């Protein structure tokens, strides 16, 4: 019982993590066999209009100073992808984990290992909002830090940390450098856009919540799938599809409450509030739990 | 910027988390040094009221099997500490980290690692309560997890799991194998006592919020301690004392908020509620961030 934001063991990707220093930058970076991948606004100075393509022609390897702990790598290549730079470096890392660059959808979520000066601090989990913001928590430093799912002892890495938009929110890249989002790395007024409220991860969290014992918003009513949908437009949540009821399949399945069954407790809350009750520990719709996450945390038994 | 329940990376507990199996009985084990720890119902059969010193003196070294990974660990002793087993081992864990048994009081936060079958499953912040419960997410299997806090590489051990009370909430040892709280190892009909909530946490979290630029609550108002009191003790939450006062210092210098002033911002929080607003994300006062968690977390910049 109980049910928690719970990021996956980190240990996998801490052994992966670096700190890339150029000139008086200093930042994170991922040594993956032997390369190092790290933002390159690492190689920005004193800032609004960065030719890349020049400031990198003009470094020579020797400019790049790797650390991992108290270990220095020599690099030996360098090469611009998109927003990430790649160091060659002449040491494979000996604890590379099987891993892949995936890159995530909105409304999935990740965990997110916050590292400063190459070292890890903490961990949490994160999910991609639909305007490609993540909520995340970084301070000064944090550049280089990435975000992560692991199955089967196979790290999939969906994210980089790069910058913090004007509302405190984040936007970063996937491994191959490209942003999520409407974002660049260089000096703007661009903000995040209007989001919206992940509709089917709402569902699944009233999922874990039944799972849990939390019953008091159930009801004996059924909607239809577009009489929800346009209360979902009213309140700024997303479109629930026919591809969502599916997926919330075996969590309507284990409980017994029909998908759209559970659509209705979800327009009462949405209209009515909760009157001074709670879900799960929540006095709010919580948004940032896929039904993966429900699945994996939550007990199986129908 | 950002606020979020964050864990310590938890590489150095996975390194250490083998399997126990007793019989038909298998859970989780911390291997440090050339010694496995374990819980002790894992000498338990088909419950009442067990005699553990019997039950001990019944077993011998090759009725445990240790696995860590693929590699069979050789029992070559054990005894019985409080409610832990120390199983001796003939191999040292090479992965062993500088630690620490430490044990907890109330309103202090520390990370789990939950695990399965001595394999690390998920990493997320948990608090002490006041009824020396802890609010976690385990489901069957979990027998064995541990609690830590990590500081400049050292390892904290602060809890193993044990049991799930009937309201959903958990109870474990410290790794002495001295419980949290008057609960035992065995089948009774215990339950969680009445809780309160942390108020020097409310108070450090929002201080997190003020730092973070939600300003909402603040006032023009200050307080007394003791007029104070008078208010925590109508709404079920905790003294506060002078040392606490003390404690967030450092918060309440670096916002320029004096103490007393934010204790005017949650008595009014608390006679009024939040009509409608959020703070940090949520729509009530939490409480298992303690002043240390916000002080590692959040800007530094006064
Ligand atoms: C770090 O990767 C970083 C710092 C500041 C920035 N401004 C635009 C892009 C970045 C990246
Ligand atoms: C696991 O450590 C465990 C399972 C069930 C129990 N009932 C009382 C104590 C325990 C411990």
């Amino acid at each position: 019982s109980g049910f928690r934001k719970m990021a996956f063991p980190s240990g996998k990707v801490e052994g992966c993590m670096v700190q890339v220093t150029c000139g008086t930058t200093t930042l994170n970076g991922l040594w993956l066999d032997d390369v190092v991948y790290c933002p390159r606004h690492v190689i920005c100075t004193s800032m609004l209009n960065p030719n890349y393509e020049d400031l990198l022609i003009r470094k020579s390897n020797h400019n790049f100073l790797v650390q991992a702990g108290n270990v220095q790598l020599r690099v030996i290549g360098h090469s611009m992808q998109n927003c990430v730079l790649k160091l060659k470096v002449d040491t494979a890392n000996p604890k590379t984990p099987k891993y892949k660059f995936v890159r995530i959808q909105p409304g999935q979520t990740f965990s997110v290992l916050a590292c400063y000066n190459g070292s890890p601090s903490g961990v949490y989990q994160c999910a991609m909002r639909p305007n490609f913001t993540i909520k995340g928590s970084f301070l000064n430093g944090s550049c280089g830090s990435v975000g992560f799912n692991i199955d089967y002892d196979c790290v999939s890495f969906c994210y980089m940390h790069h910058m913090e938009l004007p509302t405190g929110v984040h936007a970063g890249t996937d491994l191959e450098g490209n942003f999520y989002g409407p974002f660049v790395d260089r000096q703007t007024a661009q903000a995040a856009g209007t989001d919206t409220t992940i509709t089917v991860n709402v569902l699944a969290w009233l999922y874990a919540a039944v799972i849990n014992g939390d019953r008091w918003f159930l009801n004996r009513f059924t909607t239809t799938l577009n009489d929800f949908n346009l209360v979902a437009m009213k309140y700024n949540y997303e479109p629930l599809t026919q591809d969502h009821v599916d997926i919330l399949g075996p969590l309507s399945a284990q409980t017994g409450i029909a998908v759209l069954d559970m659509c209705a407790s979800l327009k009462e809350l949405l209209q009515n509030g909760m009157n001074g009750r709670t879900i799960l520990g929540s006095a709010l719709l919580e948004d940032e739990f896929t039904p993966f996450d429900v699945v994996r945390q939550c007990s199986g038994v129908t």
